[PDB]
């Protein structure tokens, strides 16, 4: 009857350790499924990546030509005060 | 009156110039409107990222406690199986 206590223990025990393994799997597979979530979403984002950075540098090229069209533009004003200094003396 | 004739190019250089600095503009404006845009999807992506993390990382943590439950368990069977086995 000791032992008959234990086969009771025993059969509730494994019982509890059964309840506990299907918790345990529904666990791991949402678990497993968010992290296929998660590495689908970084894919998504270096994708994005790649083509967010090819952005940056097309409109950075596009400043680098104002700039350079800004400098130009400088250097002809600068000729241009000195001619027009030149025509003002004539008079 | 060369210097007529000189100041004629120059004005009319910095009209060309002028016009340049007109059309490269418009490309720039379009250029920054696309770069925004890839931006802000960034950050969309960044958000969803960020929120299948925190539920990976909650269920992790879920799982750990059970299976912190699952070995205490584990070690009332043993205990129930030894006292079994010696009769």
């Amino acid at each position: 009857p000791e032992a008959a206590a234990l086969r009771a223990e025993l059969r509730d025990l494994e019982l509890e350790e059964a309840r506990l393994v299907q918790e345990l799997e529904d666990v791991d597979r949402n678990n497993a499924r968010a992290a296929a979530d998660l590495q689908a979403a970084q894919a998504e984002a270096a994708e994005l990546d790649q083509q967010e950075r090819q952005h940056y540098r097309d409109y950075s090229a596009l400043k680098r030509q104002q700039l350079e069209l800004l400098d130009q533009l400088g250097n002809v004003e600068n000729q241009l005060q000195y001619a027009r200094v030149q025509r003002d003396r004539l008079k």
